[PDB]
């Protein structure tokens, strides 16, 4: 007589529903050869991103386009991701419309960052980084307060708009708890497709390498292949990125523990970030 309410099967609200000849399309934000994500202004929603299938989609990428709807739909607002504000249902394709974050992704802005940064006017620094490591972190712990799982955090998957506020993107593969980012991946996921709260967090791990080390790709040299799952099974692991502080070193080798039940969670590494944020 009592069950887990699953977020995916609840209807659609239609509190959302915008009427589709009102959006006016832009330039691409991603794509890809099934769907794409296109910047458009919204009359009577301003600047919107709305994600949206390509006809030769097949129906498992529609129906999962739904299920995101649906995630968003149910998780509410919160400042550090990327917000639902409408949807187009009636009548023709999906059509999700989001928040338009307009610094784009944080591993291209990183990497484009490199001449102007310092590691202590226009300038990334330290503080920045810090900044965008707690606020990632304050994400997903209300990702995890709600009983959801992302699936496929990575620095690729986090956005940057006014107020140097970053938000967590794409919510296609996120799920609530009752061709695959191998390298951002927990090994129990790996090799058991299993993912809990505590793979999320082995990703954020992953993450704060890119963000301590300005964008650079994980594992380098390393190609996705038998000798690289016996390295990570039998407890290889990156080294120190080069501009992370040794507080922000530990908390990405607890994140990498190859015990699911060792790994800190976000709420912990909340307060862990709190911390050295005071200490500047
Ligand atoms: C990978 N998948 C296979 C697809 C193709 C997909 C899957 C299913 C679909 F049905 C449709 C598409 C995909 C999903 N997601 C995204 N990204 C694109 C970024 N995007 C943004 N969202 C909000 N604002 N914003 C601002 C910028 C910005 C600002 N400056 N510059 C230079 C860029 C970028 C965004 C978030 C999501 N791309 C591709």
């Amino acid at each position: 007589n009592y069950s887990y309410i699953d977020p995916t099967q609840l209807p659609y609200d239609h509190k959302w529903e915008f009427p589709r000849n009102r959006l006016s399309f832009g330039k691409t934000l991603g794509a890809g050869a099934f769907g794409k994500v296109v910047e458009a202004t919204a009359q009577g929603l301003m600047t919107v991103a709305v994600k949206m299938l390509k006809p030769s989609a097949h129906s498992t990428e529609r129906e999962a386009l739904m299920s995101e709807l649906k995630v968003l739909s149910y998780l509410g607002n919160h400042e550090n991701i990327v917000n639902l504000l409408g949807a187009c249902t009636h009548g023709g394709p999906t059509l999700v419309i989001t928040e338009y974050c307009c610094y784009g992704d944080l591993l291209n802005f990183l990497r484009r960052k490199r001449d102007e940064f310092v590691p202590y006017k226009d300038f990334l620094t330290l503080e920045h980084l810090l900044s965008f490591s707690y606020q990632v972190a304050k994400g997903m712990a209300f990702l995890a307060s709600k009983n959801c799982i992302h699936r496929d955090l990575a620095a690729r998957n986090i956005l940057l708009t006014h107020g140097n506020i970053t938000k967590i993107c794409d919510f296609g593969l996120a799920r609530d708890i009752k061709r695959l980012p191998v390298k951002w991946m927990a090994p129990e996921s790996i090799f058991n497709s299993v993912y809990t709260f505590e793979s999320d967090v082995w990703s954020y791990g992953i993450f704060l390498w890119e963000l301590f080390s300005l964008g650079s790709s994980p594992y380098p040299g390393m190609p996705v292949d038998s000798k690289f799952y016996k390295m990570i099974k039998e407890g290889f692991r990156m080294s120190s990125p080069e501009y992370a502080p040794a507080e922000m070193y530990d908390i990405m080798k607890t994140c990498w523990d190859a015990d699911p039940d060792k790994r800190p969670t976000f709420k912990q590494i909340v307060q862990d970030i709190e911390k050295q944020i005071s200490e500047s």
